[PDB]
């Protein structure tokens, strides 16, 4: 089933006449195309029967011709209004448009509604959600390249971290993103943590100029964007000598991961999952230290579907990609977490970021 | 003066209730907090005769009193609907709303109508773009600190390439902003530009892993964010001794450029101070390669008004901020800008940016 024929599936079951497609990231989902429009206006219209139509500003319709496939290209001139040419071009007879509502401001409906009369906005969004359960083959290696870059970034992490002399968490954070812009990468996926000794069993933890603690560990919770797919991956070593006491909780967390990696397959249910590190953290004495369910979908954003949690008796299929994240946070104490997003095979899963997960001492 | 005020009288002279205002960058200029909600909801609300209220997430609700005085500030749970949370703190009755028409998406004026009914909105986009216009004292000095971080961003830009051994453009880029990073500043205004050679004529130019060409010019453009302000400013140096040709075009550009700051005083117009460079670069003969506008508007945003453009007659004010930009741009030969920011004076003008614009050899 193609994205769009589903998408005009659901237009005919829901009895709406078009979309009016915004977010540049579902633009490039649909279109494979990365326009960003800035606060010029794009947009992709599927029909219930028609060829879809990509609406860009004017000096994009070149590039988006010969970059995409099967779309009916149009643009308009800045001295234009956007709206009218849609409308000009969008013969008879609109009066229901699905829009992502969590995007689409209000000057974007009213113009369209100024051109179409009062229509009735129906979201889209709930789709294409569902859609991005499922990863195809080709998704899946974005996601490889986003994960081999944090498995980089741990390396550089680790490093700098041991060179000392006064190094802060800062510092390490700075480095770490330093070499990804010399390597092409856009932008982190989310703001790159690294927490020292008691801090990392902060919830709220951010990194500060503050130097690194000698004979505590360290965590490092970091991913990229790259080609449109995120990356999210979490590893803890020791800066000299730990405790015995740290050194078990490390233990503890490591285990826990890897049996709920070992478990993962389809015809399991996220709930299942969630239990099998959980169950072994409880078992060991610290259920009340990991507070957050074990895993959340991963693709393009950070944090999507599916949600590895209790009471989601979801069955785990191939192509879902998740992360897998255990994790104990004593307050003044020890944090630990270890994380790897994963995607579901036909008859296991593979990780996306291959860092030893073993206490390293640094 | 309060801006507050000035709200409050567009509301009773346009006879709408209350504004529901969520641009951070708006919630910042009007409370002074720079609130990220993300995806959780915050709004100001500004009545026609009582008490401003400032709506929050719950966690955010202890730095918002902390550091305002004379809002009522309240906040939503992730486990209430906060449009609920929204109507019940309201208890005068509401009909209109005043909201930023390119800022709020569907889900959120549909969540205010499911609570208050059929709401009119009216945009006051317009207004807050007008009191933006001119910049207060206190603007002023954070915009100073922004132009100082960016004379910063030179030195170091040009240092890099300065050191050889096969550094490419993406590399300087990448240096300048992991210094800024180190610094606390972490975001840059837009997008840097390190562009060697014949590729700085490219108006869509963009750094990428090249090597930059010896005894060719190199343009910096380049700007960051500091205490909610922008500042962007270019120069453009020479790697080695450059031809005669590039040198002049870099004279011309300078001069045309300082010929512009020595002219701009209250009083004249934005046409007559986009003249005074583009008249330089005309006689000179390079007309067809001046491309563009003078100047921009900065603030807040790099991209805001008054713009600096034949045809439009405004009256400079004492207390505008914008770009002074000319440049010569000739396909596959050489691209010249050079760009200060600066400030409208009671009588003439000052630089936020203080690097030097000649044609220095690294
Ligand atoms: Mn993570
Ligand atoms: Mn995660
Ligand atoms: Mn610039
Ligand atoms: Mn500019």
């Amino acid at each position: 089933m193609s994205k769009i024929e589903r998408i005009s599936a659901f237009l005919n079951d829901k009895e709406v006449d078009m979309t009016f497609i915004t977010n540049p990231t579902t633009l490039n989902y649909l279109t494979g195309l990365a326009i960003d429009p800035s606060e010029r206006i794009a947009g992709l219209m599927i029909f219930r029967d028609s060829t879809p139509m990509l609406f860009t500003p004017a000096l994009e319709v070149e590039k988006a011709k010969e970059h995409t496939s099967g779309l009916d290209i149009f643009g308009y001139e800045d001295s234009q209004n956007p709206w009218e040419v849609v409308k000009n071009h969008v013969k008879s007879d609109v009066k229901s448009i699905a829009v992502e509502f969590s995007d689409i401001p209000l000057a974007k409906t009213e113009g369209l509604k100024a051109q179409f009369g009062d229509i009735n906005f129906v979201n889209l969004t709930p789709l294409i959600e569902r859609m991005r359960l499922i990863k195809s083959a080709d998704e899946i290696e974005k996601m490889k390249v986003a994960g081999d870059f944090a498995d980089k970034c741990f390396e550089i992490g680790f490093a700098t971290a041991a060179e000392r002399n006064g190094v802060t968490e800062s510092d390490i954070v700075a480095k770490i993103e330093y070499e990804m812009k010399r390597m092409g990468v856009p932008q982190m996926s989310f703001d790159t943590l690294v927490l020292s000794g008691a801090r990392a069993a902060n919830p709220h933890g951010a990194p500060e100029n503050v130097e690194i603690q000698e004979n505590k560990l360290l965590l490092f919770d970091l991913g990229v964007m790259s080609g449109g797919y995120a990356s999210d991956a979490t590893r803890t070593i020791a800066i000299g000598q730990p405790n015995d006491f740290d050194a078990e909780i490390h233990k503890i967390v490591k285990e826990a991961q890897q049996a709920a990696m070992d478990f993962i397959k389809p015809g399991v249910t996220a709930h299942e999952v969630d239990a099998v590190a959980r169950d072994l953290i409880t078992k060991a004495g610290y259920g009340e230290y990991f507070n957050h369910r074990l895993g959340h979908g991963i693709g393009m954003d950070v944090h999507e579907y599916p949600s590895i949690v209790a009471g989601n008796d979801l069955v785990i299929q191939e192509g879902m990609c998740f992360s897998n994240e255990p994790g104990i946070y004593i307050p003044g104490k020890v944090g630990v977490r270890i994380e790897d997003c994963l995607y579901v095979t036909e008859n296991g899963c593979e990780s996306f970021t291959h860092t030893d997960h073993d206490l390293l001492i640094f």
